[PDB]
């Protein structure tokens, strides 16, 4: 009578052996495979730390090329200088990370770090917070060249390359995150990282938005944890890039299973399966910054994600980032303006023949519409397709081994994305993938109807991608090309054309 899924029952929704990891021309390897085992700190690879200040390479806060002019001085250690001091105020803290930071002395605003110490914080968490993780943090983000001792390659665009490190080693490069040590990573007239997002935290100490606090309890959450207890598992960071795009008209393909739900969250009832983050091109979207809304949260409660930002270049239309491992470390409740830390979280996830939780995310970023009519323009459709295609396409994988894809409405509110509209594109692009889908309209009731009817109606008479696709065509070219002010839906238009043919 008012069901909260419908289609396949989640059960029936798919939840193999992996070969031997060793680095290779594509795949980075940080630490030693010869010595990984459940339940230890993985040794890192090679022994001594090896430099690379190149433009092929993560510039590292403590290479002997990081340089300041005085003569020119060494920054790793006016970095070391500055954070060994102790911290008994906020100040202490924004005149330590500003030593090295002299030219954004005036640009870098502070408020959000000095509310939060002084105005949010009651007393023996702001004690616990500079007596405990702040040195606790100093010390890890110091460890640097002794935790990350293999230079990190950039994954630049067409990039087919793979980053397995361990959770210890990004838990030290996300405390030099914070206290902003990379270096090239702060000029607005930047060129060489200009197509990089930003990675030091500084935009996360500025202004008063009331959800600063909210972001800087989960953050201290994952530092407080890593810190105390350092993490044992892998995380691997891929880059893909896809040459081959199918010709979507001539799909012969038929449709998929699907689960579609009003109720449930992608991370907690998609567990095993494909997990979609809504992301912007600059992976991360603004979670080192303002935003607040489905990315950036799940950037804040598995922070292992982060570190892509580091070394991942703006991703093209033929792109998508897939992140193996992350832990997830905090829970929360509400979304954007009501969004809360709750509590920590204990992840319960078990880890595969690599070390890493068996938590699959790809990153795959929707276009955003000046105008609403844009979408449905045959190029447009077809862009949203290859990249929604390429997120969930696994070239060697057969479709009995692929899980199903854990999704929602992909680039809806903001990007101005038609809900009906994106559901069918990703129906489409996981049928060409071979994988079934489950969909979380969060909240909206109506939605998960029309979906399963929808879906349901062309599962029944048989139509395939292409089919759909040409479907698509005809609705642009009878609704869109010459609207100027549409007068028709694109689901009674689609009921309508099959029903009367
Ligand atoms: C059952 C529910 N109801 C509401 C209102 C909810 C909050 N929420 C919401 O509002 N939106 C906006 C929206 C879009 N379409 N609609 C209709 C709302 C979301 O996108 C959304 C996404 C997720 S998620 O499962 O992806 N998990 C993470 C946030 C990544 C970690 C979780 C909650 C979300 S969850």
């Amino acid at each position: 009578p008012d069901k909260k899924w419908l289609g396949t029952p989640i059960e029936e929704m798919r939840r193999i052996r992996l070969p031997l990891l060793r680095p290779s021309a594509n795949h980075t390897v940080t630490i030693r495979v010869d010595l990984l085992r459940a339940g230890e700190v993985p040794k890192p690879f090679p022994t001594h730390y090896k430099d690379l200040w190149d433009n092929k390479h993560v510039k590292m806060p403590c290479s002997e090329q990081n340089l300041y002019p005085v003569t020119a001085g060494s920054r790793w250690e006016l970095i070391q200088t500055a954070l060994l001091n102790k911290f008994t105020r906020p100040q202490n803290l924004k005149d330590a990370i500003l030593k090295y930071n002299v030219a954004y002395s005036k640009k870098w605003d502070f408020t959000a770090l000095i509310d939060f110490w002084d105005k949010v914080l009651e007393e023996a968490e702001a004690q616990h917070l500079y007596q405990s993780i702040l040195p606790d943090m100093v010390k890890i983000a110091l460890c640097l060249p002794n935790i990350c001792t293999q230079p990190i390659p950039l994954l630049a665009a067409a990039m087919n390359h793979s980053i397995t490190m361990s959770q210890e080693q990004i838990a030290s490069l996300l405390a030099n995150a914070f206290f902003c040590t990379f270096p090239r990573r702060n000029a607005k007239m930047k060129s060489e990282y200009s197509s990089y997002p930003d990675i030091n935290f500084n935009r996360l100490f500025e202004g008063r938005s009331s959800r600063k606090p909210e972001k800087l309890k989960t953050l201290f959450c994952y530092f407080r944890r890593v810190t105390a207890a350092a993490p044992t598992g892998l995380v691997t960071f891929t880059r893909q890039s896809l040459e081959d795009f199918p010709e979507w008209e001539r799909c012969e393909k038929p449709l998929t299973r699907l689960h579609v739900t009003y109720e449930g969250t992608i991370e907690e009832n998609g567990q095993g399966m494909l997990q979609v983050d809504f992301a912007n091109r600059f992976v991360g979207g603004g979670v080192t910054s303002a935003g607040l809304v489905q990315e950036e949260i799940r950037f804040l409660i598995n922070p292992e994600l982060i570190i892509s930002r580091l070394f991942t270049e703006v991703l093209d239309h033929n792109e998508c980032l897939i992140i193996t491992g992350t832990e997830q470390y905090s829970e929360y409740t509400g979304y954007a303006e009501t969004y809360r830390w709750s509590r920590s979280h204990e992840d319960g996830s078990e880890r595969d023949d690599w070390q890493r939780r068996c938590t699959e995310i790809v990153a795959i970023d929707a276009l955003h519409f000046r105008r609403y009519l844009d979408q449905f323009v045959p190029e447009k459709m077809r862009r949203e397709l290859n990249k929604a295609y390429c997120g969930f396409l696994r070239p060697g994988v057969s479709s009995e081994n692929l899980s199903a894809v854990a999704t929602g409405n992909w680039g809806c509110g903001a990007f101005g994305g038609d809900a009906r509209l994106k559901a069918l594109i990703q129906i489409l692009a996981a049928a060409a993938a071979e994988r079934d889908v489950v969909y979380f309209t969060f909240g909206d009731s109506e939605l998960m109807r029309d979906i399963y009817s929808m879906h349901i109606f062309l599962t029944e008479r048989k139509l395939t991608v292409g089919d759909v696709y040409k479907l698509l065509l005809r609705y642009y070219n009878e609704e869109c090309r010459n609207c100027s002010t549409p007068d028709i839906k694109l689901y009674p238009f689609i009921y309508h054309a099959v029903e009367s043919c």
